């Protein structure tokens, strides 16, 4: 439970959406970050991977203002205080929105995935994880833009997928946050996306996966295929 307040993007803090405040207005700011009704600080799990709430959370809208971000340059995501029962990995992604990404349609978004970490230390079970790693560094994680990646509006969905509970069917929790970024100075690559609606099954082995039991066998981080 716990929802991005601010990333730093190319060295300048931009204030997120305020899941707690924002909702509860007719006229809210303006932010980089979309707008879910996820005010319970809650999660997408398994019976929500096929609805459109998987993509940018629960109702989510376009950001209306995007960060420009060098390709090659560092995203830090600042969350709120993470329960270190919480464990899992952290993953993030880039879809393209050709064009202005505070008009694009999130049902069209092909996401790449730019970033992930998974099981870290699993010798004594639960193990450490990347969301601990993430407490670890004050409640912040650190994402590189690739510098192969081609210049333009992009939104990032950078997500933490809680463990805690994922023996059971539908029991793993998804805590996706959405932003609009403008890649500069980039380069020509881009990988082939995956709808968000695509993204996870509830019976993918990353997914239905128990943490508790011996872990000899690792985490398979789910999602599609790591861009290099
Ligand atoms: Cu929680």
């Amino acid at each position: 439970h716990g929802f991005v307040s601010g990333i730093v993007a190319d060295g300048k803090y931009y204030g997120g959406y305020l899941v707690n405040q924002y909702p509860y207005m007719s006229n809210p700011p303006d932010t980089i970050a979309w707008s879910t009704t996820a005010t319970d600080l809650g999660f997408v799990d398994g019976t929500g991977y096929q609805s459109p709430d998987i993509i940018c959370h629960r109702d989510a809208k376009n950001g209306k203002l995007t960060a420009t971000v060098a390709a090659g340059s560092q995203i830090e995501f600042q969350w709120t205080t993470w329960p270190e029962s919480h464990h899992g990995p952290v993953i993030t992604y880039l879809a393209p929105c050709n064009g202005d990404c505070a008009t694009v349609d999130k049902t069209t978004l092909k996401f790449v995935k730019i970033a992930a970490q998974g099981l870290i230390d699993g010798s004594n079970p639960p193990g450490v994880w990347a969301s601990d790693e993430l407490i670890a560094n004050n409640n912040t994680w650190t994402v590189t833009i690739p510098a192969s990646y081609a210049p333009g509006n992009y939104v990032l969905r950078h997500e933490i997928i809680a463990l805690h509970s994922a023996g059971n069917l539908n029991g793993a929790q998804n805590y996706p946050q959405c932003f609009n970024i403008q890649i500069t100075g980039g380069g020509s690559a881009q990988g082939s996306g995956t709808a968000g609606t695509s993204l996870y099954k509830n019976t993918d082995p990353g997914i239905k996966f128990d943490i508790y039991s011996d872990l000899s066998g690792g985490y398979p981080i789910p999602g599609p295929a790591l861009f290099n």
